[PDB]
């Protein structure tokens, strides 16, 4: 079942506020880019929209009811147009944004690849039922974050989750 | 629009492990018991599935992937036979499941009620952009709790989120 | 196979401008409500107020208020069952044919009532609509079973005589 | 937690009129009855309606899953009937429980299922074994129930 | 990010061979076939197959919006076409990003558009002012462009 | 309409058992694999290991690798544009039926390549499947055109020429 061509369309779900995080998908895009069966990766956090009515946008702020639609869309147009989902998951301080795509996806019937890191491997390792019930394919980002550059993502092979407690 | 009969099909989202958490639910079905368009109220935590190859199962530990599929199945299907979701969404310790689950609904179109609540009312108020926008009617559990017993769930009117900020 | 309850729950989509469209609307109310197969009716023009919109019909409309009506809507095509749409053969109404295109992809029944007032004109209708639809019901001159047809099952009926473009 | 009033709608899966068949999904109407969680029941041969008969009935076949909360099928394991496979599949797809019902009149042969078809229901009850509980299932929930005990392949 | 090949998927939605929409859809190919993030593009009328038209052309077209990544409707504010109203709907059920290209022979007239359009589309690009951003529009990611500037019933 | 690059995503649906199953599948993929349209053809059949799995095809099976193997079937709907299913008419394969219904439920188009072995016996099918799959391209006979067949837009073709039921 060798691609003739890159099918795999990863949508890259990933926190982007402070540094560790926002270097975590950097190196994401890095490995992905060294991926052959990749034809494209979006992230959120690259583009932007811009609403002209809204004078000085603060992240973190109030927003324009048409900057949050049009910001909202992009990324369900993203989810759209995906094949797949590949989520830097941060086990030490949960998103609920990265949690609300996972099940979106999930709902479209789409793989979803988590990619789970924690700071504090020594402590305690669970996972909410709903994540790891959801999500088809794990890859220990603190471990084995380089396969993503190898992971053949035209048929994203399943791996579910185990060894992790659940609650 | 009057209903004939209560077609409103509640999926009720909350964690439910320590107390505050186990007590918002609590008072949350009887809000909703109390409400004349509600025909059913579907919480996950109320019945249970156990795997008779499972012993000593113990909540947070490994559980067996047959108990994991059917509990995460029993969910699924709640969301599935529901009209609208309700969820007990704690601002202070956010829940990546119910998180998911609101998701999951969105995907599939249905309405979705947050009702979030905060410890913390004096603190920074800010929400995900996913969850900002994801949600079709926002009701303060907070100081908004009991409007649950009157709102007509049999068309669930919009009411969006705002003075949040967004991140 | 005999409903132990009401079980149809109809999406009425219909453009409530005109004296006539209010009228059609009106009547389409008072024969659903006389359907023992109903168990709800939900009519977008029965509405949410922007509190910080200073409002004016078919003007510059607040995103707030365009979400907030446009999302109850799409929550009334969720809960539905199935689509009953008066749809004005005349006046096409582009919101109806959204929403019937809406309905179909969730793979809900929809119900085409429509109307003509020119019967002079040959019957057309767009290819979509007229393979989309999964039943017709002549608004001209069967109104009056939508106070009977059985929303609990909603029997097919395939649209014809009807020259499609 | 009880409902307020009954809310299962039941989408029954069956084949028809080719002898027992036609006996099974008559007891299963009679035992879907006696449910008090279900609110309507719906058979695609009870009622009926060429391309244009093709059409009509297919489609109402797709309307009755549609308005369906769950699908319950007399299986036949001995003679596999693609349109309830079909159909089954078609249900998962739109995130629905589904109730397999399986029948067998030879259990002295191989217990085996195909993977879709036993990954794909969420509960499972036998049709020579516990045919009675279709009264008891309370539909307003549909509580999940693996299958297991059979081959897969 | 960049992407490493053309992904973009069109179904261009069009009303046909009634005079200066035949044109339309003619410059609309040319622009789209400029663009470099275009794999491929389908219109509904360009090949072509009773209620067996009806359907094999009904599904010829549902089969389109499903290939499809994103629709482009060359929308006619002065006529409405109920044919690209029900394909934008059935697309944006299926979550997928929809491109408004509205076109008036009109602009002394009112400005409006109906709610489910105009909150329905994703993007607009004006057919009359801005045609020729076809060719650039990245329909790799299909950025977000909510309708503005209409009024609205 | 002349795609700048193959757009077309096959899941190759057939059971893959006996030497004639093995067969048809070996040459559908020689097939698919000279048709300019195709971007990528997924089978099932190409398999999940389950570390703490003791393992006997056709045998009990561990939840885990049942998990792992429906996904990855389910995974490969999702991500494909189509569906080719090699349907032995003679012995009704019900994962594939499965498969059949699940992609029309995502209103993806569905081939329909039958085999019948069995030319003497009445040329029937069931309902759904007849009514459900888009296109029906003849394995007995026109099992060739997987190679021309253009997945790129999926032209449909109605089935004709069998008893329904």
């Amino acid at each position: 079942m060798k691609a003739v061509v890159p099918t795999g369309k990863i949508y890259l779900g990933s926190p982007f506020y402070s540094d560790a995080q926002r270097e975590r998908a950097a190196k994401a895009k890095e490995l992905l880019a060294k991926n052959p069966s990749i034809a494209h990766v979006f992230f959120p956090f690259d583009d932007g929209f811009t609403d002209p009515d809204e004078k000085n946008p603060e992240i973190g702020g109030i927003r324009s009811m048409v900057w949050r639609d049009a910001t909202y869309q992009n990324d369900l147009t993203g989810i759209s147009n995906a094949t797949c989902g590949v989520f830097l998951y941060d086990m030490d301080q949960l998103d609920d944004g990265s949690a609300f795509e996972i099940g979106f996806m999930r709902a479209m019937h789409k793989p979803v690849i988590l990619v789970p890191f924690t700071e504090h491997p020594e402590k305690e390792k669970k996972m909410n039922l709903m994540i790891a019930q959801g999500v088809t394919t794990i890859i220990d980002g603190n471990t084995e974050f380089e396969k993503l550059a190898d992971y053949n993502f035209n048929e994203c092979p399943s791996n579910p989750v185990r060894g992790y407690g659940i609650y």
